[PDB]
This record gives C-alpha cells, sequence and structure tokens, in this order.
C-alpha cells in the first residue's frame, strides 16, 4: 500500500540529500512517507544509506513528522 523513500543511490555519512538520491517504493517495514521528499531535500544523514535501503526517521539529522 503505502510508499516509502528509498535510497536511489548510495547515500554517504553526513551528506546532504538532493532529488536524484531518492525514489520512491512501496516496501517492508515502511520508512519515511515517499510524500516528504521535498521536506527532505538538503537534509543531512547520519550514516551511510546502501543503495535500495528504506530511509527511516531515525536515519536523518533534523528530521520529525
Amino acid at each position: 500500500n503505502q510508499a516509502s523513500v528509498v535510497a536511489n543511490q548510495l547515500i554517504p555519512i553526513n551528506t546532504a540529500l538532493t532529488l536524484v538520491m531518492m525514489r520512491s517504493e512501496v516496501v517492508t517495514p515502511v520508512g519515511i512517507p515517499a510524500d516528504d521528499i521535498p521536506r527532505l531535500v538538503s537534509m543531512q544523514v547520519n550514516r551511510a544509506v546502501p543503495l535500495g535501503t528504506t530511509l527511516m526517521p531515525d536515519m536523518v539529522k533534523g528530521y520529525a513528522a
């Protein structure tokens, strides 16, 4: 049902998110909702996020729904 943000490339640690890094997919478990992609632009991740990984709230510095 619900789509989440998934890494479209490896996202390195302490690197600001851009649109080319984030795709939407229906995955389980559910992560950050796909609708939040625009909000995530320029926010940094606190760990490296491998290709195909679902972005979870705890991975993004400053993220609160």
